[PDB]
């Protein structure tokens, strides 16, 4: 059915449907698609899913000039520890993202591959089943409970990164990176939100350290801007972005309950504007609303209102993507694009609605999504959302 | 005259008028008197006005209930360096500052004085005079060509302060901070704003010192967060304030140029929302605004926006004085009052305005101020602007 009780609100007269370049590509309408897991690619492998993943691009890619940023694939093995999430190290993950890049592109659409690294986001056991570690920034803060249990039965205990072992992922970083890009990507989002691991070396609680990767404002944010700094020495500023939640607290990250987490995202926010200043302009930064904490809580749960993202606009000067509750609040969203280098990313709401775009441009009812096929191995909750049209001949009241 | 072409707006229907408590004083409304250096103090000696001082403050006390901030007091000689401003270290100087804490406090206000000391903005001359140093962060960068000239001409060269002198500027804080109290103010406020020592150690322009007092946000801020902790313990964290101006250029500071400097005082404000959880929040954080970077330029000239202060809400929770070009716009006061812990500072205004309070509650015009005696050794200027009733009875046009 369409979302019960929403009053939807046409879009198409705001800056929403004003065209805008980010790195190379010139985006027809500011409304993104931002990275979402699925779960549907294939063990063993971790492969794109061969019968299923291009229909659900090309479908999302539909309006024309759309920014699509695709789940987050793990940059090599040691990064990983989820079966059926895709990564971009092999030949055999490269042939089908090549597909996936090309039919996106026939829609004359743009994407961007996030690199993800799990630290201590990842199952243990899977890793340990082949022969890899649990890593995170430190070794005496767990994520929880359930993750503690699964790495003692699997008798693979969280690793303090040594730096000979940070330097392998900022190679693993250039190497997947150089992949999507000659695999024909327009471009890679490094992934330093949400509690993985770049994000565990950021906040306090998780990072622990002693060297020179911890212990300082400085030191908890050098892995991530090596990782900046090597991708845009590897493939150009111009096909490089970052993603931060500066607020968030899933997988265990501190948000607005540390009081210096204002202070650590802005020294980020400061540097990427250094580097501007050199030339080296970064294409976007993409940052989670503290409206929405943790992203399996419902619209609405988890507000963090004790604190903003707008700081980061007084330190970035380039363009900046939100993302966060916003599909059933565009009385919100015509707020917040009267700022000129603002996009907006919408996600459970890209799920369940292929033509979101038209939908948001033209005010009409929205698809609602179903939370149990977020995650399955099932076409199914995946490519069989309709558009309004097919959901009007399906009778989604009104027929 | 009055301002000419200024449109009053009455605001005594805002919270510009409610009352609120700072550390130990009910504030029966919210303009607050900001630290205004008047040069009318009294060579040898830096002793009070004798003559003029308490009818000053006595004048600019008369609403009951306002919050006044003394001109800047300078904690000891070797803080000083002008002959004509104020200081609270000798015995001389605390029997005048005790008749003016009275004469407020019989009119039923408030007194909190401010602890100055001048780094490099002090005349290098008159410091060699009285065979003091002539210091500041470090001796590599100077403030401008006139302190140079001026330095080479005394020879006294500028002069990297050593661990064992910032110890004794904080012994001499502590002194101060316990005279004034022990003289009848109701608390100090610390002065970490326009480019004064302690602003000299927080900004990366002037500090290139190599050990704890330099080289990281974390090394700038410590010499400010000790004096603000060496301050709470001698007199209590309900009786100390702290002035910052985060994108002041004034006396050759970053301002918003430093890509770093958004996260250089957000980590000042967490590390005192920090203590507040520890039980020892501070009375207030007082802010200028960058509406005035420098406030030796008319209304309107230097303003900064391509920043705000507003992300120090995000971070300290207390009482936060906001001061800058606030007196000829009424209409941005009304909508920052908006917010339950806002007050506002008027500066040029409360100089030529000894009922300011009154005028801003009932909308009336405002007297001009006369920009050559701001600094004058003369009554004229000083205690002699009118009330509006006095100013009518000149005939200030309506008579
Ligand atoms: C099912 C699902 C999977 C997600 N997986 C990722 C991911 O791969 N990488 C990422 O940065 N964010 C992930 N997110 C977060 C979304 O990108 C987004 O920040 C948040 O859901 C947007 O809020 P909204 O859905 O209210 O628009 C995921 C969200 C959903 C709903
Ligand atoms: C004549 C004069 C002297 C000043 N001296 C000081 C001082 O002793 N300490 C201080 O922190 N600010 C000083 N200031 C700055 C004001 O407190 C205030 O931040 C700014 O002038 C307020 O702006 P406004 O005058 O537009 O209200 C001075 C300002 C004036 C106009």
């Amino acid at each position: 059915s369409f979302v019960k009780d929403f009053k939807p609100q046409a879009l198409g007269d705001t800056n929403l449907f004003k065209p805008i370049k980010i790195g190379n590509n010139e985006l027809l309408h500011r409304a993104v698609i931002p990275p979402l897991t699925r779960m549907r690619a294939l063990h063993p492998g971790n492969i794109p899913n061969r019968d299923w993943a291009v229909e659900y691009y090309t479908q999302r890619a539909q309006r024309p000039g759309t920014m699509i940023i695709t789940e987050g694939a793990f940059i090599s093995p040691q990064a990983g520890g989820y079966d059926n999430a895709p990564g971009v190290w092999s030949e055999e993950q490269m042939v089908e993202w090549t597909k996936i890049f090309n039919a996106i592109h026939e829609k004359k659409s743009f994407v961007w591959v996030q690199l993800w690294v799990l630290g201590w986001a990842a199952f243990p056991d899977n890793l340990a089943r082949d022969g890899l570690r649990y890593d995170s920034a430190s070794d005496n803060v767990f994520m929880d409970a359930e993750q503690e249990a699964k790495a003692k039965k699997a008798n693979n205990p969280q690793h303090s990164l040594t730096k000979d072992e940070i330097k392998q992922y900022i190679k693993e970083y250039v190497q997947a990176a150089k992949n999507s890009i000659a695999a024909g990507a327009d471009g890679v989002e490094i992934h330093s939100a949400n509690g993985y691991l770049l994000n565990q070396f950021l906040d306090p609680h998780s990072n622990t350290r002693t060297d020179e990767y911890g212990g300082s404002i400085e030191n908890r944010a050098r892995f991530t801007l090596e990782v900046v700094d090597a991708l845009v020495e590897a493939i150009g500023h111009e096909k490089v972005g970052l993603r931060l939640s500066p607020y968030g607290v899933f997988n265990s990250m501190s948000g607005g309950a540390e009081t210096g987490i204002v202070a650590q995202y802005a020294y980020v926010a400061g540097e990427l504007e250094k580097r501007a200043k050199a030339g080296k302009r970064l294409a976007f930064v993409h940052l989670v609303e503290p409206r929405v904490t943790n992203p399996f809580l419902t619209e609405g749960e988890g507000e963090y209102e004790g604190g903003s993202n707008d700081f980061v606009y007084s330190i970035w000067k380039g363009p900046v993507i939100r993302a966060g509750n916003f599909a059933l609040h565009p009385e919100v969203v015509r707020e917040e694009v009267k700022d000129k280098r603002t996009l907006i990313g919408y996600g459970r709401f890209f799920i369940s609605n292929p033509d979101l775009v038209d939908r948001l441009e033209k005010g009409l009812p929205l698809n609602k999504y179903d939370r149990d096929t977020f995650y399955q191995m099932s076409a199914h909750g995946y490519i069989d959302y309709p558009t309004y049209e097919e959901a009007l001949k399906l009778g989604w009241d009104k027929k």
